């Protein structure tokens, strides 16, 4: 259907295989912020003296489901509405009905250059592995090449690999009557790693991720329940 098919396929299914895994008992990660449900782990990695830190992070949020969560973190149309590190955006290509190709740079983190990413977003539903499991649904951001890649000498060009994957947990149908969203749980796994691309000091590249993602989580989580409250519900 379009060029990038296997590797989005590829990408997608080393998260369900990697990404999901439990980490409260894994020694490997290092929890950095807890609040409330919301937990935040990373791993501190530098390659060439440049922070990879892999984060990785769980949620859990009352009232929404995987589905309505994925659509708002994917649907550009309403990126503006819960970004709070972006400059300017612009979509280069699209692919699919569920794939597009971004351009985008973030606010400067002094006293390094400005970043600028360009990836390939999708988003899938990912069938129950056996009758007793969860279906999934998944945004996969990850970085990708173009030919029309913007010049902007301001950035320097990080690379990402990000993942927000939800499973739903429902109350069952009592006979001919709906879910109410009180018995409706989303359980988020949200992963990212992104590569500077260049020289950053660690310290500072530190500070800034363990404030900003806690605050994206919160954020983003936040609009989503206020986005869908007394809305019919899509599973
Ligand atoms: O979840 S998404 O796919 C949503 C679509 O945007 C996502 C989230 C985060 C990033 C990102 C990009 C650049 C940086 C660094 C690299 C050197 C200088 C800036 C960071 C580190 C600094 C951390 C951070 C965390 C949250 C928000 C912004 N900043 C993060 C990219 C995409």
């Amino acid at each position: 259907t379009h060029r990038f098919v296997q590797k989005v396929e590829e990408m997608v299914q080393n998260h369900m295989t990697y990404s999901l895994q439990d980490v409260g008992g894994d020694a490997n990660w290092q929890l950095v912020v807890e609040e409330g449900e919301m937990k935040v782990y990373r791993r501190e990695v530098e390659e060439n003296g440049i922070v990879l830190d892999p984060l990785k992070a769980t949620h859990a949020v009352k009232g929404v489901t995987g589905h309505e969560v994925c659509n708002y973190f994917w649907n550009v149309d309403v990126r503006n509405d819960w970004e709070t590190t972006i400059e300017n955006f612009h979509v280069v290509e699209t692919l699919a009905d569920n794939a597009i190709i971004i351009y985008q740079t973030h606010k400067r983190v002094w006293p390094a250059s400005q970043r600028d990413v360009l990836y390939l977003s999708v988003i899938r539903k990912i069938p129950a592995l056996t009758e007793n499991d969860p279906e999934t649904w998944i945004v996969c951001n990850f970085s990708v090449d173009h030919d029309s890649a913007p010049l902007n000498n301001r950035c320097v060009r990080a690379k990402i690999n990000v993942a927000m994957i939800c499973q739903t947990l429902v109350s069952p149908p009592e006979g001919n009557q709906e879910i109410s969203r009180d018995n409706i749980l989303c359980k988020i796994t949200y992963v990212a790693n992104v590569n500077p691309g260049g020289w950053a000091p660690a310290s500072v590249l530190r500070a800034v991720a363990k404030r900003e993602y806690p605050k994206f989580l919160k954020r983003f989580t936040s609009y989503v329940q206020e986005k869908t409250a007394g809305k019919p519900i899509l599973f």
